C-alpha cells in the first residue's frame, strides 16, 4: 500500500495528483484521492493492493480523525482484546485510532508491535502526526517548507514532482525511523512542527519462558521468539512466499514458515524462489533447502543484460546510489518481478536484518573488542532503513508486493541486543554461532547448509560501467558531486542515473559500508 | 454536489483529474477522486455541499453497485412502502435499492426528484446514466467510438479531456428524460446499448377529485403546490427566496413561508431581489416581502459589474443566447450575494411557471389553444437549454442550490392534462388559471396576483456596439457558420463562449422562439 498527504497547500490539488500516482506502483487495484473538511488546502491519497477496507479511515466515533497509513500491526487482536475497542472497519489500522484517543500519540505508537507508516490529523485538537517503524520498513519521506507547507508519501518520487509556489526549494528527507512527530494545524492549512520524539522499541507484555542468559537458556528464548514472530507474520488473507537465498537467515526462515503454515492448516503449498547465476553454490543451497523441506521452488536464471537493462529502473525504485544496496537489488527487483508475473504469492518472508544483528558480516571477525561489535551491530540496525531494508522493501513494492522480516520483529531483536556480547561474537571462526547452533536438534535445515572466475556478475557490471563512464568526468567528479564524491566508476555511474531521475537531491545517503 | 465520471480512459487518470476539479465550484467543501477495482481506466469524482458523506456510494449490500449521483429526491421517504434498509444517510442508496428490485427503467421512473446519476455493475458489466425529466441537474457526457465515456454534471469538465487515440471527442447535454445503458467491456470501455425515455409521473402510484370543473381544477392545483412546496421543503440546509416581483416568484415565496411556519422552523425566510434603482419590479417584491413578513434583501446591482461579469456569466452557462445571458447575469450576481452576506444554500424560484402556465406575452397571438399547449410542450422539452440551465449554472457556481417548485411532475402533469382553453389567456391576462386559484387564499397582494406584465438592456447594447466592428458582423456567416449571430451582442455572446469553449458550440442548436 502507498500513503499520501499534502497538509498545506498553496496550489491546486489537481496539479500535485500525478506526484500521487507517481507510487502507483505500491498497490495497482485500487486509490482514492480525498481532501480535509474545513482544510481543503491539505489533501490525502491511498493506493491498495489486492473487495469492499480503503483509506483515510474515518470512523463515526471519532470524525474528526484522519489515518492514511500502510503496513501491518500484528498485536492488533492481542489488544482490541485486552481493552473492548469495537472497530467499525476491517482494516488492520483502525486500533491506532483508538489507541490516539484512549492515550496520545506517545502510547499508541509503543504498542504497535510490527511494521508501520502512518499520517494522522485531529480537526478537534488541531493536529498532525506521523510515525514510522523502528527499523524502517514501510518507509516514510517528509517534505518540509519554512511557510507550513507538508508532505507525506511512501516513497520519495511522490514528492520531488510536487510544486509549491513562494519557496524556491522544497526539501524532501526520509523519515526518522522509531520517531513520532507533532505539528499543530494553523487555520489556514499550513503545519508548525511542534516536537520529534524517538520511542526507540518494546517489550510487550501482552503477547512463556524467559529464566535467563544461561547458554541453554538463551537458545530456547531464541527459537521461541524466531517462532512467535513467524506465527505473528502469518496473519494475512494473502497467499505467502518465500526468498531462498541460500543462506542461513532465509533457510531458518523459510523451513519455520513452512512448519508454521503446516499448523495453520493452510492448503496451499509454500513457494521459494531463488536467483542467481548457472550452477551456483547459492541455488545449489536454496535447492537443497528446498527438497529437505519440499516446497514448490521456483528458480530464476539471472542473465547480465536483463540487470544491465533494469540498472535504471532499481535506482528509480530504490532511491539511492550505494553500490551494494544496487547490485543486491539487481537481483532481488527481477526475483519479484518473477514472482509477480509467474505465481500469485504476494506476501514475501525473507531473513533481512540478521546480518547485521547476528554479527553476520565477515569483518565481524576483526572486532577489536565485543563491544565495539555491539556498537557496530547497533549502528547497522539504526542504519538499515537505508542499505538493506531500502533494498528489501522498495523493490518488492515496485512490483505490488509485501515484504516480512521476521528477524526485525521487536522481541526477538530486542532479546538478541540484550545477550551480553561475547555471545553474540563469533566463537569458532564462524559468524552468528549461536543461531547456528539454536537450531542444531530441531532439524529445520540440512547440517551442510546450518554450518557454512569468481562470483562472475560483479565483472559484468564494472565493465559495463567503466566502458560507460570517462576518466575525465571522473576527475571532475570532486566538483561535479560535492556531496557524496563517489570515490569509484560504478559510484559514479549510479549517481548519474541517480541525479537523472532525482535532480539535485543526493541527501538521502552519507556513507556507503564496512567499518572494518 | 457535482459528479464526474470517466470509463475507458487509456490516457492515466492524474493528468485527467484537473478536469474534474473545473466543477469544485458546485461543492467546495469536501472532494474525492476513486478508481473502480478490476476496471483500474474508470474512475469516478465527486464535489459535496455542506459531516462523514461522499458519493462513490458503494454498499455492501451491493458491492458491486457503484453511484454516484448529485441532486436530491423527493420521495425516498418508498423506504417505507419497500422497507428497504439504508446503510448511509444519503437518499441516492435508495436507486441501487431499487435497481436490484427491478433494474434501471423501473427505479428510473419512481424517482420524484431533481437528479442526474451514473451507476456501474459489474457483476452485470453495465453502465446506466440517468437525468431528470427537465434536465434540473444537468449532465454532460463525451462518448469516442473507440468507448471511451466521460459523464460529468457541467461541460467545462469535460472539454479539458485528452484522448491520446482520438483527435476529437464530442460533448454533449445529456437528455433530460432519457436513461441510457452500456455494456461494460473487460478493458474498462464501454460501447453504446440503448437510450430510452421515461417521461413523467410514475411514482404516485406507489407513494402520496376527478373533473375538469373551474372549482375542482382549482382546488387541485394549489393542493398540488402546496404539495410540491412541502416534499422540496426537506433539507438539512438553510432555504431561501428569490423575489423577482412577479406571479410565479410571489406565489412560491408565500407558500414556501407558510410552510415553514407549519414545519416550525426558527429562522426566517429570506427572500432575494436584485434589480436597477427605482425599478417596478424591486417595488414588487418589497411590496410580497411586507405582505408575507419575509427578511427581504435588495440589490441594486449598477451596470459596472454586469459588464464585468459577462465573461464568468457566459463561462458558468456554457451558451451564446442571449436572453439567458440577460437573465444569467442577474441571477449570478444574485446568487454571489446570497452566499457572500447569507447563510442560505437551497433557493425557491419559479422557473417554470411562464412556459407551463403559458405565461409569455407572445401566448396572446395564439393561432389556437392546441398550438399554444403545443409551443408550451416544445418550451418544456427545451427547458434544459434556456431558463432551467440558467437557474442551475448561476446557482451552482457559488455552491448553492436550486429548488424549482413549478417544474413537479404531479403539478406539471396535471396542468398538461387540463384542456386548452382553460390554459390560455381568458381576458387578455395570462395565467388567469394560476391568478384565480390562489385569488381567496390571500397568500400575496391582489394588486400584484392581477395586473400582468429597470433599463439593463440599453447599457448592454452599449457596451456590446464598440465591441463587434461592422467588418466583424460583416463575416460572421464565415466565422461562426453553425448557429450564425444575427446581431452584435450575439456575436460577442459567442466570441465570449468560443475563448471559453472552442469549437463545441453545438449545443444551443435554435436560440429561442418567440412564436
Amino acid at each position: 500500500c502507498g500513503i499520501w498527504a499534502l497538509f498545506g497547500s498553496d496550489d491546486c490539488l489537481s496539479v500535485q495528483c500525478l506526484s500521487a500516482m507517481k507510487i502507483a506502483h505500491r498497490g495497482p487495484d485500487a486509490f482514492r484521492f480525498e481532501n480535509v473538511n474545513g482544510y481543503t488546502n491539505c489533501c490525502f491519497g491511498f493506493h491498495r493492493l489486492a473487495p469492499l477496507g480503503m483509506q483515510p479511515i474515518r470512523v463515526k466515533k471519532y470524525p474528526y480523525l484522519w489515518l492514511c497509513y500502510n503496513g501491518e500491526i500484528y498485536n492488533h487482536k492481542k489488544m482490541q482484546q485486552h481493552f473492548e475497542f469495537e472497530y467499525q472497519t476491517k482494516v488492520d489500522g483502525e486500533i491506532i485510532l483508538h489507541l490516539y484517543d484512549k492515550g496520545g500519540i506517545e502510547q499508541t505508537i509503543c504498542m504497535l508491535d510490527g511494521v508501520f507508516a502512518f499520517v494522522l490529523l485531529d480537526t478537534a485538537n488541531k493536529k498532525v502526526f506521523l510515525g514510522r517503524d523502528t527499523y524502517g520498513v514501510i518507509p516514510l519521506f517528509k517534505a518540509m517548507t519554512e511557510d507550513g507547507f507538508l508532505a507525506v508519501c511512501s516513497e520519495a518520487k511522490g514528492l520531488v514532482t510536487l510544486k509549491h509556489s513562494a519557496t524556491p526549494f522544497l526539501k524532501v528527507e526520509p523519515f526518522l525511523p522509531g520517531h513520532y512527530e507533532v505539528l499543530d494545524l494553523k487555520p489556514n492549512g499550513k503545519v508548525a512542527s511542534v516536537e520529534m520524539v524517538k520511542y526507540h522499541h518494546c517489550r510487550d507484555v501482552p503477547l512463556k519462558l524467559f529464566p535467563g542468559f544461561e547458554i541453554e537458556t538463551v537458545k530456547n528464548n531464541l527459537r521461541i521468539l524466531f517462532n512467535n514472530a513467524v506465527k505473528k507474520r502469518l496473519m494475512t488473507d494473502r497467499r505467502i512466499g518465500c526468498l531462498l537465498s541460500g543462506g542461513l537467515d532465509s533457510s531458518l526462515v523459510a523451513a519455520t514458515l513452512l512448519k508454521q503454515l503446516k499448523e495453520a492448516q493452510v492448503q496451499y503449498p509454500l513457494q521459494t524462489f531463488a536467483i542467481g547465476m548457472e550452477d551456483s553454490p547459492d541455488l545449489l543451497a536454496a535447492r537443497k533447502v528446498a527438497d529437505h523441506i519440499g516446497s514448490e521452488h521456483y528458480e530464476v536464471l539471472f542473465n547480465s543484460e536483463e540487470g544491465i537493462q533494469a540498472l535504471d529502473e532499481v535506482i528509480f525504485s530504490l532511491e539511492t546510489y550505494d553500490i551494494t544496496t544496487v547490485r543486491a537489488s539487481v537481483g532481488m527487483y527481477l526475483i519479484s518481478k518473477y514472482i509477480r508475473k509467474n505465481t500469485d504469492s504476494v506476501v514475501i518472508f525473507s531473513g533481512e536484518g540478521s546480518d547485521e544483528l547476528t554479527q553476520g558480516y565477515i569483518y565481524f571477525h576483526k572486532a577489536p573488542s565485543p563491544e565495539k561489535a555491539e556498537e557496530e551491530s547497533e549502528r547497522l540496525l539504526r542504519e538499515l532503513y537505508l542499505f538493506d531494508v531500502l533494498r528489501a522493501d522498495r523493490t518488492t513494492a515496485a512490483h505490488g508486493l509485501e515484504l516480512r522480516v521476521p528477524f526485525l520483529d521487536h522481541r526477538f531483536s530486542s532479546y538478541y541486543l540484550s545477550l551480553p556480547p561475547e555471545m553474540r561474537i563469533p566463537k569458532n571462526g564462524i559468524e552468528k554461532h549461536l543461531l547456528r547452533e539454536t537450531f542444531e536438534d530441531s532439524n529445520l535445515i540440512p547440517k551442510e547448509i546450518l554450518w557454512r572466475v569468481k562470483n562472475s556478475w560483479f565483472k559484468i557490471l564494472q565493465e559495463y560501467v567503466e566502458h560507460q563512464v570517462d576518466d575525465a568526468m571522473m576527475a571532475n567528479a570532486a566538483q561535479k558531486f560535492p556531496f557524496n564524491t563517489p570515490k569509484t566508476k560504478e559510484g559514479y555511474y549510479y549517481r548519474q542515473v541517480f541525479e537523472r531521475h532525482y535532480p539535485g537531491r543526493a541527501d538521502w545517503l552519507s556513507h556507503y559500508w564496512m567499518p572494518k
